[PDB]
Formats: C-alpha cells, structure tokens, sequence
C-alpha cells in the first residue's frame, strides 16, 4: 500500500539520520 | 491519497534533516 | 481531511527543524 | 477527532524542538 | 482510543526531547 | 492492537532519544 | 500487517538514533 510504502520511506530517512549522528560522534572523537 | 502524500512529505523533511546532520559532521571534522 | 492536514503540519515542523540544523552547521564552520 | 488532535500535538512538539535547535545555533555563534 | 493515546505518548516524548535541546543550548552558552 | 503497540514503541524510542540528549547537555556542562 | 511492520521500522530507526546520541554524549565527555 501507498501508506505502508510512505511509512517505510520515513523509516529509511531516520536510518539516514542515525548514520549521520554516528558520524558526528566519530567527528567529536577526532 | 492525501494521507500518503503527507507521509511522503514527512520522509522528505527528515531527509533534509539527515543532510544537515551530515553537514554538521563535516563542520566538526573540518 | 483533518488527519492529512495534521500530518502536513508535522512535515512543516520537521522542515523547520532541518533549517535550524543547517544553521547549527553554519555556526560550527563560522 | 482524537487522532487528528494527537497528530497536531506531535507537530507542536516538533515546532518546540525547532525553536530549541535555533537557540543552539545562536549559542554556538556567540 | 489506543491509537490516539499512543500518538499522544509520541508527542510527550518529543516535548521531552525539546526540553533537553533547550538544556543543550543553555550548556553551550554557559 | 499491532498498530497501537508499534506507535508506543516509537514513543519509547523517542524517550530514549530524550535521555541521550539530556546526557549531552550534562556532558557539555562538564 | 504492512502498516504495523513499517511503524516498527520507524521505531527501530529511532532506537538507532538514540544509540548514536548516547555515543555523542560519550565523545563529549571523553
């Protein structure tokens, strides 16, 4: 369904956010 | 549908958020 | 519909968040 | 409806988050 | 309804996030 | 219901995020 | 259901976000 697909799109964007936050943690280390 | 379209706009905004967090990581590295 | 409108409000608020995160990146570089 | 009202509460909370992120940007500038 | 109640929990959690982001701004100023 | 339970898991995850942001505010203080 | 499954993906992505924010707090402390 279109609604399920859009919700999966939201999840994908949030996994993208998480990746970026992990990069921030690494940047602060260095 | 209007609900699906709005959910897709939520995902798009979160992709913007992810892009900015990646820029934050870059600013911290540099 | 009221549900669709509310979901669009959520998306707009997240677009505000993204703008603010971009400002944080700009502040860190500057 | 209760669902629409709850979704608007989510948007309002996210607008609060954006406000705080804007404050973080200003704090970093100074 | 259970769905509305859960959405309200989501909004409340985001209000917690906003409070914490405000504390982050305050810590940066101080 | 499965949908309500999933929404409550989203809320719980966001409360975890808030806890982490509170730790960030503390870390900046120290 | 597909909608419930997608909402659970959203929750899991937020749990990834929370882990990363904790790592950010740890990096700032150290």
């Amino acid at each position: 369904g279109e609604i399920a697909k859009a919700l999966r799109e939201i999840a994908k964007a949030l996994r993208e956010c998480a990746w970026a936050h992990r990069e921030i943690a690494k940047a602060l280390r260095g």
